[PDB]
């Protein structure tokens, strides 16, 4: 049976929480309930679910009218399983918003069923709907390099250590990349992800036939300042704000 058959523009992949995640082992305190199959059409977001999206996910707040495929819940815990990664990206906030974007269009995104196509899912309960419980993610190649790129020379707070290397798995720095890095991020045996995430890094060429539309969205340059803050993330941080 397929879980995800509607790949369409404004339609969501999974919406709201459904529980723990069972393939998890019971060894480390779960931050993170699992998102319930709803391939169904994108929600209008209004009230104290806004707030939530604006802090959470601020890249898909777009006005009054704004629609998600992530609930008030699914905010929470998205926050939760991202804040152990936010704290070591402290010193570079663009890379940290980058970073979280991403996570942000995997869950929130309006259009999340375009690059989002649910592989697992699992019966938690009677008479409700089944729990995703294993997906993959398609981005763009170029999206991911430019993502990775942003926060591969980022140092960990207070320290020299890039924050990237403790992020890799058994990969350093050095050995390091955007595929890797995302590998890591998506996977249960690193303890990261509530569930699995299969990163697929694309180039046009092969999205061709799919019936998929893989991720592209803007990332923030390091080099460059967001909104009208006019900062910037230092040299030692960004290659690219180099000659400091
Ligand atoms: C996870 O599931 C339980 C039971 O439905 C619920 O108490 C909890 O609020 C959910 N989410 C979080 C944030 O753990
Ligand atoms: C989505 O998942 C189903 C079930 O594994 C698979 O057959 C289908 O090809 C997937 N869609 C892709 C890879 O675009």
């Amino acid at each position: 049976e397929p879980y995800t058959t509607i790949h369409q523009p404004g339609y969501c992949a999974f919406y709201d929480e459904c529980g723990k995640n069972p393939e998890l082992s019971g060894s480390l305190m779960t931050l993170s309930n699992v998102s319930c199959l709803s391939n169904t059409p994108a929600r209008k977001i209004t009230g104290d679910h806004l707030i939530l999206l604006q802090k959470i996910c601020p890249r898909l707040y777009t006005g009054p009218n704004t629609q998600a495929c992530c609930s008030a819940k699914q905010l929470v815990s998205l926050e939760a399983s991202l804040s152990i990664t936010k704290a070591l990206l402290t010193r570079c906030p663009a890379c940290s918003d980058n970073f979280v974007n991403l996570h942000c269009h995997n869950t929130c995104s309006p259009n999340q069923s375009l690059f989002i196509n649910v592989t697992r899912v699992a019966q938690l309960g009677a008479g409700q709907l089944p729990a995703v419980v294993a997906y993959e993610a398609f981005y763009q190649h170029s999206f991911a390099e430019q993502s990775y790129d942003s926060c591969s020379r980022v140092r960990v707070p207070a320290a020299a250590t890039l924050a990237v290397g403790t992020m890799c798995g058994v990969y350093g720095s050095a050995l390091c990349n955007a595929q890797r890095w995302l590998n890591f991020q998506g996977d249960t045996g690193n303890g990261l992800a509530p569930l699995d995430i299969t990163f697929h890094l694309l180039e046009p060429g092969q999205a061709v036939g799919s019936g998929i539309q893989p991720l592209n969205e803007g990332v923030a340059r390091c080099n460059e300042s967001q909104g009208d803050d006019v900062a910037t993330c230092s040299c030692q941080d960004c290659a690219a704000s180099c000659p400091a």
